């Protein structure tokens, strides 16, 4: 019924024979046929199928009212599969500020192999319309997007999506199935890192993705069998049991979001902040008409660099590391970690300043992150 | 110095840090930094680099006397991201018989993407030089192949590659670093489905790619990060752990290789028998001279369906499953299991009869391997 | 500083070495000697210590204010181990309803070894005073006790025991260090089965034990190297990665407790609820006067066998088995499923009702668990 | 039928259910039950019975012939849950130079809870009958025994603990199942280090338990089932695995035995070797009797203290570290390492000397190792 009793009855997650409550891990390749063609529980080589994966699978594909669920052994190895839907000549619209693995694996891979693709701002969703090309087959769009968080749309860019003939695909890393369901907006493909958010506790590298489209499902199992990227049975095993605590995870740190917010917006050493949360935030109203809650990303800028290596070594409760989602409330330095290729002039025009902090709120006491956080600033 | 020895202390698989004699399982997708870019060990985020996958890689470098090792979620992930070297309009020579999942991946994966594909019967290697157009960039080989195990000159395929500026790829899956080192002969990269003999227990689906080549490593590594088909930290150890016994395991095989041979050609329910070690088998020379010993995999002639279905019911220690390289022996047909798709008349040319049957030795004692396989035909 | 904030950044939970945000899992026996005796960091065989291990022990010795932190292969092995410490003749004072396998292992184990053994009301605790012997060398209480929650004064029991010369032992199972800390009021010894809240998700069998006296850690230490009842890496780290979230698991099944005891209190179905928050419950003042909150479990009567059985078929979120502490809502029949062999009359007397039920509220939504037992409730 | 088959076909080691040709790993604590008592599979709660644990229990059982089998959490551990199978007041005869930590433990933990011991030189089996009391109870012997491999009469022991009414228990974990059967030969128990050679890969500390007594069998399992001292699903899974290469790698290990012996007599820096496979060694004929082959442990005599440690730094391939058992060959000196705290004197009369080696041979290759000590050794 209610998300928190989803979670935790949501898909199949015991073994029928046993009677196991916890899903068995299936550390295996290949399975008895009994005949020839005869499978006894429809399992044949674990690259194909692989039952520990099926369990997280179910849970991916229940958690977003879909149909369909697959495993990859990474986030960036679920887009990839996914941009495998196209052809040479075929072009997709991104939204501009896509996250840099996936830039990279558009720009650099697949563009390789006659991919086109074209980054447009979808915060409003008339510029996807103005993209579209004869040739356009998908739209791929995160909201919100790193680092900035902007909010696209997701049901209008179904719409159009849909008259135009495109193939929708949202990752919806940032906000969880817990908050976020772009399948029940439209959408014809929703994925995720699971990497983050979804195995919540930083010891997993995986992908997941959800459609109810059977023809779509069809061609990603194929991709998925052929091109081979499959999440491993001990990591889809840690997946679904992360994700058993991802609501109670979710607003614990959404709790924390909010009253971060209210001390960075009070403080003096800060100026702007980023976070759908703010009401004079772009699309504002767009991303509440969507979503239940809120992401645990925020940025926000201080002065320079020197302030923002200051204030990472003067915080008690925020670690230095790449990833978001963790338990650990996480910081860095975008300009410095994520975007340091790009030259500083177009930074500075994109928003990539210096003192531009990113962090991803965690599990911890909220009073000790606003706390620990301010004191650090209160130092410059 | 030996090759049983070099498996044990070859790479590196112990804890530099405790002194732990095997390699610690980094179940974690990110790592701290102390400042900015600094990292500890040269570790930053997991789909990146992990350092039980790096001992993993480590050593298959170490077995194959190459420099730079790649870990893959399966062994068809390897072939994609070697693939993947290769632009829209270039073009591929493969040995015509190539293993379903890679005729798959490239016939209707790759092609989609403009990569040109061409099957030559490269066991006359002038086949190869006939077949080279303007557009063509690697030459992709098997040996030994499956089902019925044709030879490939290694050195000479590696001679004209390099003469005619082409990437060469060995699937060095049947053999093992073991028996046969391509790069040893001049090949450029080599690779494995290490779900089969490497890994050896049944219980990993895994690839791994080895290379001297700098340039083509930094290539590989570049699409392992931004594609992301990485092989998981719990898969990378077992993987490790099996390796430890590959001689071992490779030397049983191969003592019963030699007996059940025997026993083939002298049983009347037996026709043709297919192994590179029968001295009237098509390149049986160039195998002895470009290895130094055999595949498990062996495929012989029944009457046909009736009496295939017959032995494996009939045989007490061949198990009916998919797969090879386990220490359990394995036994299929081919025409049913993996060639079923293709007309009957086609699979009759190619020589994939409906009574072909393959085995992949195991490690069962020598005597019940052979007497049960005995006995077995003897009820045809 | 706070208790979840502690959660997450109290005890050693990261590798030193690479900067891994998640504890390496040591899936070793023994380690490399530079020189003979000299180790590289402290580890030289795995029984006698593990660093996944020492990772989780640090964490509970961190959790409970101690010094020293012990794993144990389950909370029996726990408990014996703890018990070890008493010699042929010593004798053990118990609370009365003291956990099955606990008086099991005490009155069929350790008294063949001449271990005497009196169960005592300890909610009063002059009977305490009553029951020392000059035997007595051991005081252990179970606060709030299986299944109807009988709760003993923690502060006076360590007072009696100092007094009297003996050690105290707490099994802090039910509440979990995150509402209750034993050592933090003068008690010898706090243990858990984190089989159930501190694991957290029914896929770990274990023991922790925590001490701040560092004689009776050096007897545990000898007592777990020499008989060996030592928790495996894999299990440490799920250990570890479980606790993560026990604040949040805690809390959320706190406020389904709260709700779920009015519901019961008002329905007619219901006649007795067993829980230390009632306030007309024994030594309620004393539960809130030691803890910061509830155990998740409650007891309670229908009126018979059939009602008990009719409640467990009609609930929707209530799953039937062994164990508390899970994500997952559990009920049982304690007259049937742990009490069976009991006499009938002495059952009755005990309170062991026919129609007694226990639940082991989860992490469900707490609507959801309400309504969902009051309409089975209304079945009846 | 033979050994090298039933190690591969032997026992419970896949899954029905789904056809898996390896055990799943069933990391999870509790079972539904469909009605109350009524269990799917027979399994209620994993430390009574998981169904991993129950797969390695079945090898085994399998591999001794015995009837039943239990995994413990190490070696000390099953020792422990045997050694409880007496009450105080009873007594028990050991070899005298048992294991040191199943001396420690009887002598120092379980004489605290009045079990009797009495260590006797069972090379000659009439001292077991001056030994016997009329309060002993058990007889338990290793033979081979650490570090002098002395050989004790298994048939005859069996005798004579049958008539005297005696539990003969022999700790097999030197031979392994593959050379030597005690049940075969009339003894009660069997038991072993699991962490050596089953395993046989340095990642698993366990123990095991076989019989084929009924009810020593029940009082074993309530054992287990009480003191909780057992071993958890992926130690099971990754003992099941290593288990399927024991008898290649005690092959290997054999081959190399014999030539390192060869070597080691013909060395002018080597005084006396033990080892049973020498013909002047005491009870050679014993052993040969009662056993197939050769356990991997050999030690022998330099010089001096300097000798030794120069040995160990000259071996590029003879690891300094605790422990037997491994694919690596192991080196030690047991006069520092594991007999330190016995007087000088006293080691000397029991012949552990300063210049005493003990070395595990691996799996390494046979002229390697041999050609690698004679090396170090021809350094003194
Ligand atoms: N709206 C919902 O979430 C209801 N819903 C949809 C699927 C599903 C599975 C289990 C449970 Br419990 C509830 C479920
Ligand atoms: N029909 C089935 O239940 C098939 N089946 C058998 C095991 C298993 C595990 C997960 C999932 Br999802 C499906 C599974
Ligand atoms: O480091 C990386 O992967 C690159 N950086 C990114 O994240 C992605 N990216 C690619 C081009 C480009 C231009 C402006 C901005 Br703003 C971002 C851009
Ligand atoms: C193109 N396009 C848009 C939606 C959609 C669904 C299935 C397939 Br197949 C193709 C699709
Ligand atoms: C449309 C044809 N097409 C393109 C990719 C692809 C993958 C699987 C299947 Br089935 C069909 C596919
Ligand atoms: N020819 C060989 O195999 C020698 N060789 C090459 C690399 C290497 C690593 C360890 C050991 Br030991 C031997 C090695
Ligand atoms: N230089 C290094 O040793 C870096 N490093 C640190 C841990 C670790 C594990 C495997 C490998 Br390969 C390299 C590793
Ligand atoms: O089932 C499969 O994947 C298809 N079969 C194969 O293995 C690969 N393959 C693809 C075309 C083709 C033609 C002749 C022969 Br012979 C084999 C061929
Ligand atoms: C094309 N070709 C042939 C060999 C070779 C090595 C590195 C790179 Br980059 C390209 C290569
Ligand atoms: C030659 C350019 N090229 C094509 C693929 C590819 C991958 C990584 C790097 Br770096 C360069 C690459
Ligand atoms: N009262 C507390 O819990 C404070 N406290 C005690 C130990 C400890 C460790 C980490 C953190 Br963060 C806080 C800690
Ligand atoms: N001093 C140390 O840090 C020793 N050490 C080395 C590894 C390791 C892991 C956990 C713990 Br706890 C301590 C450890
Ligand atoms: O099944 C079991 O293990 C036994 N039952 C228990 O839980 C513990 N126990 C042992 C004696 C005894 C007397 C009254 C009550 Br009330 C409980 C008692
Ligand atoms: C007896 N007794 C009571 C407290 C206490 C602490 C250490 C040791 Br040792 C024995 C103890
Ligand atoms: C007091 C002596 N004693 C009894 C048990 C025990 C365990 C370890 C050490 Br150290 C001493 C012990
Ligand atoms: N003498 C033997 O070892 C025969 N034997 C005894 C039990 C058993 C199980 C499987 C196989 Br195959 C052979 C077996
Ligand atoms: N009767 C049975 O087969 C019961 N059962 C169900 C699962 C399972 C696993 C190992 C063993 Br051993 C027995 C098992
Ligand atoms: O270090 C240890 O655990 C002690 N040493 C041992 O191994 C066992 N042991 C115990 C008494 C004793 C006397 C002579 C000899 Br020889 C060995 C003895
Ligand atoms: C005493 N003793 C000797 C053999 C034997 C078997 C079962 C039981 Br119970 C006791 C035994
Ligand atoms: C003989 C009585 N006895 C002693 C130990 C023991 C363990 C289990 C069972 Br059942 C009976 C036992
Ligand atoms: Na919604
Ligand atoms: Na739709
Ligand atoms: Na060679
Ligand atoms: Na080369
Ligand atoms: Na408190
Ligand atoms: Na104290
Ligand atoms: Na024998
Ligand atoms: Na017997």
């Amino acid at each position: 019924s209610n998300k928190k009793t989803k979670l935790i009855h949501g898909g199949h997650t015991t073994d029928d024979y046993t009677g196991a409550v916890t899903t068995p891990i299936y550390q295996t390749s290949t399975y008895l046929q009994d005949d020839i063609g005869d499978l006894r529980q429809g399992y044949e080589y674990s690259r194909t199928a692989n039952p520990t994966r099926s369990s997280v699978e179910s849970v991916i594909a229940t958690l977003e009212n879909g149909k369909h669920g697959f495993a990859f052994s990474s986030g960036v190895a679920a887009i990839s599969a996914v941009v495998m839907l196209l052809d040479k000549g075929d072009h997709i619209i991104l939204n501009s500020d896509v996250y840099g693995g996936t830039n990279r694996a558009l720009t650099k891979v697949f563009t390789r192999f006659g991919i086109e693709v074209d980054f447009v701002d979808t915060t409003h969703t008339d510029s996807i319309v103005q993209a579209i090309r004869p040739t356009t087959k998908m739209l791929f769009i995160e909201t919100p997007s790193n680092p900035l968080l902007r909010v696209t749309d997701i049901k209008k860019s179904a719409e159009i999506a849909k008259e135009h003939g495109l193939i929708s695909v949202v990752d919806n890393t940032f906000m969880t199935p817990y908050y976020q369901n772009p399948l029940d907006l439209g959408i014809d493909i929703v994925l995720h890192s699971a990497t983050k958010y979804l195995g919540g506790h930083s010891d997993v590298v995986a992908g997941l993705v959800a459609t109810s489209d059977d023809k779509l499902a069809e061609r990603l199992a194929f991709i998925s069998n052929s091109t081979g990227g499959i999440l491993g049975p001990q990591d889809s095993y840690l997946l679904v049991r992360g994700i058993k605590t991802l609501g109670l995870r979710m607003e614990q740190i959404n709790r924390s979001v909010i009253e971060i917010i209210k001390m960075l917006q009070a403080h003096p050493a800060v100026q702007q902040v980023f976070h759908p949360s703010i009401e004079s935030h772009l699309n504002h109203d767009v991303h509440m008409a969507q979503a239940d809650g809120h992401t645990g990303v925020i940025a926000f800028e201080v002065k320079n660099t020197e302030s923002a290596k200051q204030l990472i070594k003067a915080t008690s409760y925020y670690t230095l590391a790449e990833s978001l989602g963790a338990v650990e409330s996480l910081i860095s330095v975008p300009a410095l970690m994520t975007h340091a290729s790009i030259p500083a002039d177009i930074r500075a025009k994109e928003g990539i300043t210096d003192g531009l902090v990113r962090i991803s709120v965690g599990i911890e006491d909220t009073e000790d992150l606003v706390d620990d956080l301010k004191q650090a600033l209160d130092t410059l």
